[PDB]
DNA sequence: CCGACAGCGCATCAGC
DNA sequence: GCTGATGCGC
DNA sequence: GTCGG
């Protein structure tokens, strides 16, 4: 991490914009702006230097020259001072409390955990879960958990129909050592773009998980899309493993490649990608890639048989999951 | 100078 | 109950 | 906050 100090300094400016002034272009601009950063390599000598790469512009190269000339930057420096900017901050940690309810419950005098425990009545079920698992929902994965918790869910899906294919993809996929939660991606060939034959089919994946006690508790649920929590299982007189955040995804089995591609992200690299795309003249979303029309509406669906398929049609050269880590 | 910035699932709520 | 906006999440 | 046109 060669310029670690800068890129720290852009994600915490980010986290800034998105949680307090609710600016949520100027948090993308910050977080591309480190993004792009950290892949430079070469320590970072100068503002100037810095603003040779896109998404530095002449506000970020000249926080980047008082950061290298101090060690610091005094916008920050203030912003960690002010108490709502920190509580504000702070109260977002929690799964399920946004900008809004953060700012909400300051007003009400709710800015600590402490706070925040004597007021559960006061949380919506994802926030009191979020509240609940704070600390663990705060710890990584390393990747020999993740393996331990793939062969769980793959070995339980496949006892509930052998047709189903479960991938876990996120940064897992992108071979990190280690994850900050768990994204399995999940087909079955009843469920298509063009019909759905079987209904229930993400519920009794769920179900089946529940009745194993691997997922322990819901944060929101749909016919497509489940956010919760899981653990996995500990042995004899062995301290229980945290309690991890899981989210499962089942995408229409004819569009796995433009869904695998999406959940594997980064975020950044999807959005960058999805960006080119528009600059391209495409549309890119989980489903499918289509053409844009003069008119500025979406065409039609355009075939695609691998994510590398996705990658041609805006002329980018195919790149592996490990290199999608922006 | 200024329009545009990626795209979408689920929960919650106001209005009807 | 439905619909559209909003919040929050991926 | 940055960038393309
Ligand atoms: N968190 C997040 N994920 C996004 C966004 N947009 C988008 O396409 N995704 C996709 C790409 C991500 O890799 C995928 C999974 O989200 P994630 O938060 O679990 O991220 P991750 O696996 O890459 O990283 P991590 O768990 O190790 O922290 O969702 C977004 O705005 N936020
Ligand atoms: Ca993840
Ligand atoms: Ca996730
Ligand atoms: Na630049
Ligand atoms: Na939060």
């Amino acid at each position: 991490t060669l310029n670690g100090g800068i890129t720290d300094m852009l994600t915490e400016l980010a986290n800034f914009e998105k949680n307090v002034s609710q600016a949520i272009h100027k948090y993308n601009a910050y977080r591309k702006a480190a993004s792009v950063i950290a892949k430079y390599p070469h320590k970072i000598k100068s503002g100037a230097e810095a603003k040779k790469l896109p998404g530095v512009g002449t506000k970020i190269a000249e926080k980047i020259d008082e950061f290298l000339a101090t060690g610091k930057l005094r916008k920050l420096e203030k912003i960690r001072q002010d108490d709502t900017s920190s509580s504000i901050n702070f109260l977002t940690r929690v799964s399920g409390i946004g900008p809004s309810a953060a700012r909400k419950f300051v007003d009400e005098g709710i800015k600590t955990l402490e706070d925040l425990r004597k007021n559960e009545d006061k949380l919506n079920h994802h926030q009191r879960i979020g509240l609940k698992y704070f600390g663990d929902f705060e710890k990584r994965i390393p990747r020999e958990e993740m393996l331990q918790m793939q062969d769980i869910v793959l070995n339980e899906v496949k006892k509930v129909d052998s047709e189903y294919i479960a991938t876990v993809c996120g940064s897992f996929r992108r071979g990190a050592e280690s994850s900050g939660d768990m994204d399995v991606l999940l087909t079955h060939p009843s469920f298509t773009s063009e019909s759905t034959k079987q209904p229930k089919l993400l519920h009794q994946v769920v179900e089946q998980l529940q009745k194993v006690h691997f997922i322990t508790d819901t944060l929101s649920k749909g016919e497509t899309k489940f956010m919760g929590v899981c653990q996995l299982p500990s042995k004899n007189d062995e301290k229980e493993y945290p309690h991890r955040r899981i989210d499962i995804r089942l995408i229409p089995k004819d569009q796995y490649y433009c869904g695998v591609l999406y959940f594997t992200g980064s975020d950044i690299f999807n959005k960058n990608m999805r960006a080119h795309a528009l600059e391209k003249g495409f549309t890119i979303n989980e489903y499918t890639i289509r053409p844009l029309g003069v008119t500025g509406v979406a065409g039609e669906p355009l075939p695609v048989d691998s994510e590398k398929d996705i990658f041609d049609y805006i002329q980018w050269k195919y790149r592996e999951p490990k290199d999608r880590s922006e």
